């Protein structure tokens, strides 16, 4: 009952939230070791009742949750695999000649035969970083592995309201739009661009949540610290599970990681208390008095 567009795996499961092996697991690019750390964090996650991983071709970390896929008892058709294009950012240029390189990259580093999920990781490049493709051009790749059947859903992540409609514009189909925004989304940012979610929410792509959890762990001060207090004694929960239930209520499907089986756990165990309304409307209050942006500010700037 808590995202208005949602989803299930293979074998018809639910999405579950997103387990995270981007931001502190990322590795360098030339990495061919598995970081068994990294491996036996995602194995623990699946354990502990994750369905959902999150990775992208710049954490480098596909190969580690392949090793995953292959070690782990839960069915491949029971996980949802979200991954990404990575056209490069600053210094950094794509690593993968072209999109289309991309995915079949993913598939062979993640060892499986389809992507839940292939998004755009982001629309602020130029062709020099992708060596020669436009956001156009790089959907069209998406479009097409998803009619190969190598993708089953396609989308996009950090994208504002003008980057969906060239999207939309560049869809040979309703069939084909994106239908997937991944964005930073969490009570001090609640809209990364202009109006974002509800747009997203009304044209029928799920909106997925990265860093739910910065007022807990990016802030120097948290403004919501107390209001998270009084939420967590209230329902017997952890103020990372108030944020992350918060996050779900808005309709909208977090991505979070943690290094700590106990939160871990915790990040799982939502399912058994539900916010007021009023409670809702408290955090969005507060969060909107005192925003913070964690990522891509120059971007973002007049957006
Ligand atoms: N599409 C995009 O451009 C981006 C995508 N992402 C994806 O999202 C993933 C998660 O992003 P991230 O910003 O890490 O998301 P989170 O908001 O979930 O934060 C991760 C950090 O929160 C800490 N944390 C967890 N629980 C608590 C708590 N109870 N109290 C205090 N700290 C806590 C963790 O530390 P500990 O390990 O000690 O628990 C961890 O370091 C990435 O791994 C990547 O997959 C991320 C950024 C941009």
């Amino acid at each position: 009952n808590l995202l208005p567009k949602t989803f299930r795996t293979k074998s018809g499961k639910e999405i579950s939230i997103a387990l995270g092996t981007g931001t502190k697991w990322k590795q360098a690019q030339t990495i061919n070791d598995v970081s068994t750390e990294l491996v036996d964090n995602i194995l623990l996650g699946l354990k502990l009742g994750f369905r959902h991983i999150d990775t992208a071709e710049a954490y480098n970390t596909q190969k580690e949750v392949g090793e995953a896929l292959k070690r782990t008892d839960v069915p491949r058709e029971d996980i949802w695999v979200t991954t990404k294009y990575s056209p490069g950012w600053g210094s950094i240029k794509a690593y993968s000649k072209s999109p289309s390189d991309s995915i079949d990259k993913a598939l062979a580093q993640l060892g499986v035969d389809y992507v839940d999920l292939f998004l755009i990781h982001s629309p602020f490049f130029t062709t020099e970083q992708t060596h020669g493709y436009t956001l156009e051009q790089a959907w069209e790749a998406l479009v097409e592995a998803k009619k190969a059947g190598k993708v089953r859903e396609i989308g996009i992540s950090n994208a504002a309201i003008p980057h969906l409609e060239k999207l939309f514009a560049a869809s040979p189909s309703p069939e084909y739009y994106p239908v997937v925004n991944q964005i930073e989304f969490h009570p001090f940012l609640q809209n990364q661009s202009k109006n974002i979610v509800r747009f997203c929410q009304e044209h029928g792509i799920l909106v997925e949540a990265f860093s739910p959890l910065a007022p807990l762990a990016r802030v120097e001060t948290n403004a919501l610290a107390e209001t998270l207090k009084r939420l967590a004694e209230k329902y017997k929960k952890t103020e990372a599970q108030v944020l992350l239930r918060y996050t779900l209520q808005r309709g909208i499907l977090p991505v979070t990681t943690s290094s700590k089986e106990s939160r871990l756990k915790e990040s799982l165990n939502l399912f058994d208390f539900e916010l007021t309304d009023e409670e809702v409307n408290e955090i969005n209050k507060i969060g909107d008095a005192n925003p913070y942006r964690a990522f891509f500010h120059e971007q973002f700037k007049d957006l």
